[PDB]
């Protein structure tokens, strides 16, 4: 009857916050609420250090925090495949990977993201055109966000996205919360409480290892983001 | 040297959410960050049932939820005095109570709140004008908010507030947080996840007792908020 | 397999403009486009003069303009049944009348409207709270609007609406062109051209009979709208 | 008494939409309602294919759609001279061509356009500074727009425009329109109805010959706009 | 040839500020700028204390302040007629008075105001509908404002104003300054400097006679504004 | 107890306006109004011509106008040290010059400016980072503005500014004035009145020397601002 689905969220999780977790809760309620789907699992897949994003701290720290964060979740877990590859991995391959790992009525892996990432699809030389087509046509996208109209319009404004709109779901986040990783690192650098913005275990981990600082924010300064170096060379 | 202050946050807490706890964190960082204050304790004071606010479930439960939410707080505690009054009590009075209670240099009690409360000072018949005066003049008011300029403007537009502006500290909430009790109860009636929006013990306590629903939202329908009744009769 | 559906649009249509016609095109495309419905007919049902809406000219003229406006329409037609009733007719009863009429698998009658009409569900005493429930539950509502987030937010704020959410389809109008009747009447009072804002036949008809004036605009001036009368008597 | 004006609108009309026709009716009512002018003719002049604008279909088709759109216009007509020109023509040369054509009291030829075109005067290398001056100074510019306080701000910021302000008439479009050619093409590529957004004959012509597609949309892709080509070499 | 005009500004001038003076410079530059008018004089006409506007100090101080403000003006002067009547005087009358006094080619008197006043034409019972008609029909209105589009729209929305639009001139205040009398009194009450907001002499007359206070702001507290009493009795 | 401060405002004052003078009234009111500062002097320090800002007329005239503008001020004066420097001086140096001067308790010198200058800190290569740091840390900055949430946010978005937030006082301008020099020059070139936007003497001096024109606006056309030239060579 209903189609089973696995929500896969690729990201930097630098560091993970209640917001990324909350992203899962919302997508699940929505998907299960349509009556035509059953969300069987949530997978958080931290990006490997080969991504080179500014300030991106070492993967093990990010993976451990994301594990610490899901420890009390009953349906959301961390998968380390992508973080372990040596070369940065294109989200479409990370999707094809878990979709195949499942084939061994098979659950459909769908990409879970906020409007943020959905919109980078338009940044020049960031995403391969064929990648986007396959991602929305063969897996599906589930976009959670406050600016529901922005996202809806962004879709309307792209022929590929519009064509596969049946396979793309914008999920409104009426409870306006935005605990951005950037604001968190900022708060940390400035010695301010992030208590209640991230899970206590993550907060404790960050504290013990004294993660995030001016030094850390500088990692990868002046280094082009992996996806771009690829489409420029 | 520094003025020790106690942050008293009066409200319904129907139910307490991460946002209300976040409020104490912000205010603490801000007050200590000024260098001229030392925040020694936070006090969550739920409103007795005589308030009659629409949807207000029993005080005892709201008190229990606040204690649950603060089990793991080293400086924020709950105070039941207000919840025990047969007669709804005016915030000015609650403040006098705590200030007088503290005397037994003595820390100063300041009312912690959002811009929602500050602005309601202008709702007709809601607050006693002479009360607004002694609150800001004699105690103080720490107002946390996402719209700092509207709060600023609101203060500038009132001779009483402006005059005593040195006792009104507008605190900026750069991390967009809007976890309103109203949206929580709304999610609850619909069976949606409210995990990571409220502390877990609070979510668990609520799930267990089915505290929020259509029927509870109707409590006090047609009844006049206590303060308004008292200033019209 | 696919649900045959009929779009019924109740409204004053005083006068009908390219915009009301556009409503039918946008909705049909959407429904047909979701793959689960097949729009077979469009019905324009001008409200009866008993509505007593400020500026409402005689129904017969409004009916005829709707006829001219759809004279070339392959699928949209004009039904005079509601206008011919002596008493003002609630939309629920008109929906029933037309659904019952079709039953003589039968096609499902759905209410076609704009954000305007949807949000008026919240005007005190305007709609019976049960008529609303039966409309969204037993019939369905297709709401066309430029401000989609507002319409959706309106659904999210209403338990009843949110509850029958799967029967309420918000359709985005990306080609934002609000040719309101109010601006058409004003333009005619000032002798402006309204050509290309309404179908030529309607334009020509209006000029020939000199329909809109300061006079017609004063019709029902001071009379309380029919739905509000009923709900006060 | 009055000055007899002829409104010349140069543009691509790819394809012409109700809003373009609406442009003429708006301007005629405004110029005539000042009491000091008399609009005697409206001329639509489709740009030639040599303009190399992305997505621009053959002038043959744009001319014929412009003609069907105006077949029932008592005062607006189409002039094929600009399009039939092997070379792309500067608007100044087209204005001139038409003025001179008339002198063979002579009606003043004025440029009819939207805030769009007017604001493009600031696009580096798009318009020759002297051609701008000569258009506003020797011909006149009637700019229809929804954003009157932009067209106005733009004139107030250009010493040149401001100096000839008396010859630049900003006409307000109160019926918030937006039927852009881009959005019509997008809809046609998506097989969506455009009925009631353009004249029936144009709709029928476009449908019958499947004029707009992904293919047509790609015409000239990578080709620099004729004006930019000229002012850079 | 050119029409001579006298700009009459009816207002409370409580107190007058650089902005009121500014109003005249702006209007004069505009009227003269059109090339078809010649501004030969400006007239500031303080409202009589019979207006009963809350906080309105005595006419004599307002008149002396306005004369002091215009001491150095070569073309703007104060007329005391209005302020000298025992009965509050309808602006249409104040206009008729000055126009008749000029006939003693003959300069046309036109009312000079901000958007504030133009728009108050809508407030229920504030202006006798026939007065508005005569003012825009038989004299003319020059409205200076930062919100040129609002005034423009407000006119568009009024059949009366729109019909005589050729006699109404909206003049754009590009160098936005908004020294409202209200903010001046507020600043004064608070002991804040008003230097450089009003003319030095005015600023010095207020300092000398301690004109604005809490006390004064209360004048006419609870007294219905004169025009309102008249149109409700 | 209270700290004596001197407000130093570095800028072009090309030409000085009411607004620049306004800046000192506001800031003196704010600082003394905090109860912990005593503002003893205001200093207008016009920039030397070595600055090379486009359109900057000769130092001498700017200095004279500043003196005419402040002739009658009890506490605000003009210091020509910057105007007399052959090489453009970095604001830090000016601040250092005055501070040292005073030391011959000693008043603290603080930079007075608008949000405009503050935000210019992010213009690439405009200000030397070590300078920004030294200015906010060792001297102080009082920023006046109508968009103080933009200044508040700009401070919050920079670690250095945030780190020194205690030394940066954002002062709200509730009376909305944006009488910029650029708009004044635009008005003068167009022959419009600027009476009441600048003090009378200043306006009289500009009119007598015909200081601002198309020609003057061209000074330094094509030359890089001193600061930018320095940090790029
Ligand atoms: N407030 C908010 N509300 C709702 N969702 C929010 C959010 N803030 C972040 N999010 C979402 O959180 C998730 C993770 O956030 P964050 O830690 O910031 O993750 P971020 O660094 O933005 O992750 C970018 C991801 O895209 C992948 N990518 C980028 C570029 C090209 C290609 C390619 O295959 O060509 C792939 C990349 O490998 C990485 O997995 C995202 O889905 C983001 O949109
Ligand atoms: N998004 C947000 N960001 C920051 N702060 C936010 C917030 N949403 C709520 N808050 C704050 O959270 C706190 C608790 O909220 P909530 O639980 O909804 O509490 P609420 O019902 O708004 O609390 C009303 C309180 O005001 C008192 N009151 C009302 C009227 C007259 C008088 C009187 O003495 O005359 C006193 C009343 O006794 C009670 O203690 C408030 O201070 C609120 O402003
Ligand atoms: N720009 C725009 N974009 C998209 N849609 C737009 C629109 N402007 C109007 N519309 C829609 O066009 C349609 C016709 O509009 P208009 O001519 O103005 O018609 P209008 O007067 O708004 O029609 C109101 C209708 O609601 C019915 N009603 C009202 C209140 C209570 C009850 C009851 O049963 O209790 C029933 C009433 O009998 C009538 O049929 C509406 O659905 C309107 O919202
Ligand atoms: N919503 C709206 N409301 C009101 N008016 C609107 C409008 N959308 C477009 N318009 C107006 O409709 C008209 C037709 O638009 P569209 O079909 O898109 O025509 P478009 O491609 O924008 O036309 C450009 C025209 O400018 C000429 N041009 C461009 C650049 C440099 C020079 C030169 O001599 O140096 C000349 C060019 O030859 C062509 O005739 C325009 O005047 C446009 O602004
Ligand atoms: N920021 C700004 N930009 C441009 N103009 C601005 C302005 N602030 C005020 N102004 C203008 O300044 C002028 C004087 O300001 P202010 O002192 O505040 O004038 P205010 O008290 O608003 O003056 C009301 C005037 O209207 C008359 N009135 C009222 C109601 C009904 C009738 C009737 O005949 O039925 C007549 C009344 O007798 C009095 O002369 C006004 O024209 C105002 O709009
Ligand atoms: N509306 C408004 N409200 C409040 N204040 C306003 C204002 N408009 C301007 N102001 C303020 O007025 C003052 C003077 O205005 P204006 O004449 O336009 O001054 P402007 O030319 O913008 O002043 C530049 C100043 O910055 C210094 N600077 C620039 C770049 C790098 C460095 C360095 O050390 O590296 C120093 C420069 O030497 C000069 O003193 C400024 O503080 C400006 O922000």
């Amino acid at each position: 009857e209903k189609t089973e689905v696995v929500l896969l969220a690729c990201g930097s999780f630098n560091p993970i916050t209640n917001m990324h977790l909350r992203l899962f809760e919302l997508a699940k309620d929505y998907m299960n609420g349509t009556g035509r789907y059953t969300v069987v699992k949530g997978i958080i897949s931290p990006v490997g250090d080969a991504y080179k994003k500014k300030g991106l701290i070492p993967a093990y720290h990010r993976v451990i925090m994301a594990e610490l964060a899901t420890k009390n979740s009953k349906w959301v877990e961390v998968d380390t495949w992508e973080s372990l590859q040596k070369e940065w991995k294109e989200t479409l391959k990370v999707l094809r990977h878990h979709q195949e790992k499942l084939e061994a009525a098979v659950p459909k892996v769908k990409l879970l993201c906020g409007a943020d990432l959905l919109e980078s699809f338009a940044v020049p030389n960031l995403w391969k055109s064929e990648d986007i087509t396959q991602i929305v046509a063969n897996y599906g996208l589930i976009c959670v966000t406050r600016a529901g109209n922005d996202a809806q319009k962004f879709i309307y404004e792209s022929d590929v996205l519009w064509k596969h709109r049946s396979n793309i779901h914008v999920v409104n986040e009426w409870i306006a919360n935005d605990i951005s990783s950037t604001k968190i690192r900022r708060a940390l650098r400035r010695g301010q409480s992030i208590r209640y913005l991230v899970p206590d275990l993550v907060q404790e981990y960050i504290e013990k290892h004294n993660l995030y600082s001016s030094e850390s924010e500088d990692r990868n300064a002046g280094v082009i983001l992996a996806p771009l170096q690829r489409n420029t060379a």
